[PDB]
């Protein structure tokens, strides 16, 4: 079914990646219509439009509860609107910045089970997020999260089991697994090496002087800039400088992590395995 772009209606801003907006698909226009939210481009250039056209398909080829629902396009060629459901409690990071640990560990266990599971299906996909955060996490409600923001995301080629990026645009080097800095090569395992980079997050409860950006820089020196950032953050991660144990974290859980931060890309769990050691933990919790 097709949505016609003059039945619209602008609600809210949600965020900027592009731009998301929250508005009511009012075709009645009595204002009873559904809200969704709805993906359109800033600067939709060939390129842009060429890769937000590959977002749009591999969205809609992705049917899992803890994937963000894909809900069609508007189209009313060159200034596509991508229409998903609005999922009312916001980002992961946004939800639990504000509770925080009045979600307890149970809860977080819950998230980290579902984010591993949307992981493993679109692994069976041949897909690679490369851009695996809580901010791209959404929260359907108090018992559902659900990955968001396929912006990034790369198909593997039949051959390889690794996505190489000539041009990087901006990137999100300190959720990168050392082989995605070195060689600009993505694959499950770096997924894999981001997914512990978001375990963290969690079990920092989004404490800003704690995020992965604040520690590394402590940690390679305040001093660093553009391009030194990078080289000096490729040594440390080298010579086994790694994120800190989160305050009050289960041992059980800072393991996780630890494995998912492996530098030899084999060593790194599967999102399969993950999904059946947290559900165990939850279990014996
Ligand atoms: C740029 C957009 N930013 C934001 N979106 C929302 C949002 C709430 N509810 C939503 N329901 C469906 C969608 Cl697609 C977005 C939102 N809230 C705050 C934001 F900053 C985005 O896509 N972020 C990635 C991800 F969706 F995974 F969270």
């Amino acid at each position: 079914t097709q949505f016609e772009e003059r039945h619209l209606k602008f609600l809210q801003q949600l965020g900027k990646g592009g731009s998301v907006e929250m508005c009511r698909y009012d075709p009645l226009q009595d204002n009873t219509g559904e809200v969704v939210a709805v993906k359109k481009l800033q600067h939709s250039t060939e390129e842009h439009l060429r890769d937000f056209e590959r977002e749009i398909e591999i969205l809609k080829s992705l049917q899992h509860d803890n994937i963000v629902k894909y809900k069609g396009v508007c189209y009313s060629r060159r200034n596509l609107k991508l229409i998903m459901e609005y999922l009312p409690y916001g980002s992961l990071r946004d939800y639990l910045q504000k509770h925080k640990e009045r979600i307890d560990h149970i809860k977080l266990l819950q998230y980290t089970s579902q984010i591993c599971k949307g992981m493993e299906y679109l692994g069976t996909k041949r897909y690679i997020h490369r851009d695996l955060a809580t901010r791209n996490i959404l929260v359907e409600n108090e018992n559902r999260v659900k990955i968001g923001d396929f912006g990034l995301t790369k198909v593997l080629p039949q051959d390889k089991e690794y996505y190489k990026v000539k041009e990087p645009g901006e990137s999100p080097i300190f959720w990168y697994a050392p082989e995605s800095l070195t060689e600009s090569k993505f694959s499950v395992a770096s997924d894999v090496w981001s997914f512990g980079v978001v375990l963290y997050e969690l079990f920092t409860y989004i404490e800003k002087s704690k995020s992965p950006p604040a520690e590394f820089m402590r940690m390679i020196g305040n001093d660093k800039q553009g391009q030194m950032i990078v080289f000096h953050l490729i040594e440390l991660l080298k010579n086994n400088g790694r994120l800190p144990r989160p305050d009050g974290c289960p041992d059980e859980i800072y393991m996780i992590m630890t494995e998912c931060w492996n530098n030899n890309v084999n060593q790194r769990p599967s999102f399969r395995d993950l999904a059946l050691r947290v559900d165990q933990i939850r279990d014996n919790m």
